[PDB]
């Protein structure tokens, strides 16, 4: 409570995850929408144009993002960083907790940006996913050189409020953007399929889309709350010689589980990339 | 108030008792549950609950005004036929069996008394969670109220709605095999993240949490499952890296042949039960 | 009604593209042919018949195209630019403006070459296609250093007669060849499967063509007027158990989709080959 | 224009996707007033209800109310539903009618057969048409029955192509136009998010993406309409050699990317004839 009771939260960058959080924030009870500012180059953006609806302050300066925030998250491409960091690096202070969610952008690349200007920048990496708009993210942090103990746990009290969350080594956070960082939009392509299975069968679209969103939705939830490994789930739903099991059997024959370890590769590979 | 039987004491008796009385809308000791082998885990795991066992199905009707058929579809003829006779006005008879018809269990169940009451249900294993997903179709002799009730209850520990019944076997091979998937899924999802270099167990908890955010993302949205794709999708990123090897694997395809491949099953169960 | 009275038109090249600029040119009524000079060195082309017969002027000599023209498209092979701005660069004047369509040729090259005979010429990078032919193009562009603000914006009036045309950086350019650019092939290559399709199935082959093309216009038109994802018009039309979501599932099992992604990356990729071999 | 002051009145039994099409294409090409339409489904719960009411299009519960108010009258329902539908509504068929089937692979035959039990000539045309009628820019073929008149065709053509292109063609073709410009609009739909996402994963903005992709495909289509040339005459005319265009096209090649558009022509005129098989 005493953290968010006198915290200001900036974003630069008012794209997708920028309302996300602050609309995750918002509707925890966490950070009050007028005590937040975004700052974007396009504001005919609709990310842009949502925020403003919820009363979330937005400017076209980055600098004044950084005047009127304690707490800074960086919500851009991880191309346009370093170019932000020489922008705005004179106005980071002693008081600012620089929250980097670029996808690939290391604590060392930031804290030697913001070095050259005062010498001991409070930095920590970030990899959180759209669903904190409905307080179900996934949030991972890695804490750099000159955060203080506070400040890991102010982070884990704030992302907790819209999801999972908690601390890991950096050298993780490109194998997370893999799964959890991307896995988002695997269950969605996941979703668009299952639902046009669903047509194929014979039920009406928006039906098929809700009972397969429903479906994942529960097994997750089921998972989470058994102490039991995947595999022990699905054998005890698998009735012999049933419906469920011949469906498992078509997923095998496909290498189903090669095409998500493939993906979460992928993506862990190409977060790498962008780092380099 | 109302008192509720279960005829078996397996996955999915133990998945909607607990769900029941974890939702608040019945007591454990208003619950009875029959089974022939009263030595599953199920039936230990039912006793643990308050709720009450024996082993004579005809006991559980006799106890119950809600009678669930939570057997495997071939044993439903062999049930009907054991306590067809002891079926009265009170009850409402619901069948959670893949693919056995409304039309096949009336037959049996009228043999002995003239409208039986019955509804038929495809549910799944997250009813445990509250977070089932439930159709049903209402019978011949099945009341408006008989209706009613069956979508308050089972509302209570997930989505329910009614269908027309011949929508039954193909929510089967969505959402009645649908977690299954899912449990394969993330299994795969984990060795991926192991892969490249997480503890399995951080792994299995951020694929699961991805799993379910996405799902609640997508419940909570006007929007298409394709845009939100699109909304989370940055240019050049990770994400659509690796949304092209899904797609170069059909990775969509094998979806859509499960959900087929568990309807045309559940057909195949119900043709050789005629 | 559109009109640039004071401006004349050269293409240097006068094959495909400069053809169906030009042939859109005037069809919008925004150019009179007569107002437009292209230059080839193969006055023996189909498409310089063709240009002939609009009214176009034609001569074989770059010169003669550059000295006439105010507005001029570089419609050549990329490998072919570097010599052309040798024996016209000394040629190029204040007014011109250099509108480069040459796939994955660099603003940074042009405005070295041309820069050493007359500094800050004025250039613009060009995306286009060939159904600007047609009046319904997509096109984007990118401004050079020196090219002015109401160079872009005569540029964008200009292309936008033909069809779409919008700004972008110049680092996306590579990536619009690869999905507008090549587009119109991925298209051809689709209504002749889609064609035969038809005639298996027992369609005339002409009808199968003209109700192909007629089924993507229309479709890409529905897109174009909706605000909606493509994904939830695909569900509109797929009816619960019928004909078309039996055909999506076929299309999805070899997939389909990886396929396109697969072609715009190849020939984006390949665009930035041609722009490192310059 | 001269079917506007017709001042035909116009009848859809079914509310469905198809249903919103057509009224929305008649009423934006002019041919038609909108409250001079009536639709009926048993669900008014349906979106596309909501739109047509919007629109002022007359709604009812009673296909009888529907058939009554129709000069022209299009089935518009599940091809499993029309026998039902014929069943409840043959008796108010009059001799005024015209009776359009947009139901895939409802043959004329199962129509008139059920319909001529009741008045002896019914004039009945089948037609296979698809969404793009919203944009006026449709794909409709028809064939027209046993008792349709030569002027109920031409009548049918003039309506039809206000809304896109429109020929008479025989029925024994409808089933696989239904696979080719039917289903069509959602092949194309399909290739234009994968286009997008292509666009997306080489550094374009989805929006823009789209744009250009949908640009694109109409330009292309266009430029075939109105070219007198082959589809690979105009792919080599614009495949410079060496170039990116010619590298893409391998790659599609090499995926056999044309076998999957006839296997997708191919599977929903086979499953449009198993909907007829069935049904019969
Ligand atoms: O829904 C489908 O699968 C399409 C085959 C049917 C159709 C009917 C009428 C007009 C256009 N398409």
């Amino acid at each position: 409570n005493l953290y968010f009771q006198s915290m200001s939260v900036g974003f630069i960058g008012a794209g997708q995850l920028a309302f996300a959080l602050a609309k995750g924030f918002t509707a925890a009870g966490v950070l009050a929408a007028h005590k937040i500012m975004a700052s974007s180059p396009d504001m005919d953006l609709a990310t842009v144009s949502a925020l403003r609806k919820m009363g979330v302050k937005l400017t076209p300066h980055n600098k004044e993002t950084v005047q009127h925030s304690d707490v800074l998250f960086l919500a851009v491409k991880p191309h346009i960083i370093p170019f932000i960091l020489d922008e705005i690096g004179a106005d980071i202070e002693d008081r600012h907790i620089v929250v980097s969610c670029a996808a690939g952008v290391t604590i060392s690349s930031i804290e030697k940006k913001l070095s050259a200007f005062r010498p001991a920048p409070r930095v920590i990496r970030c990899m959180t996913n759209t669903p904190v708009v409905v307080r179900e993210g996934a949030t991972v942090y890695a804490t750099g050189t000159h955060a203080q103990v506070e400040d890991g746990r102010l982070m884990e009290q704030l992302l907790s409020s819209v999801g999972f969350c908690t601390e890991v080594e950096e050298d993780l956070i490109d194998a997370v953007t893999g799964l959890s960082g991307s896995g988002p939009a695997y269950a969605f392509t996941a979703l668009d399929a299952l639902a046009d299975g669903g047509v194929k069968m014979g039920l009406p679209r928006r039906l098929a889309v809700r009972l397969g969103a429903q479906a994942l939705l529960g097994a997750a939830k089921m998972l989470l709350h058994s102490e039991q490994h995947p595999g022990q789930l699905k054998d005890n739903v698998s009735s012999p010689g049933g419906a469920t099991i011949h469906a498992l059997h078509v997923l095998e024959s496909g290498g189903f589980r090669s095409l998500l370890i493939n993906a979460v590769e992928a993506s862990c590979i190409r977060t790498r990339e962008l780092q380099s």
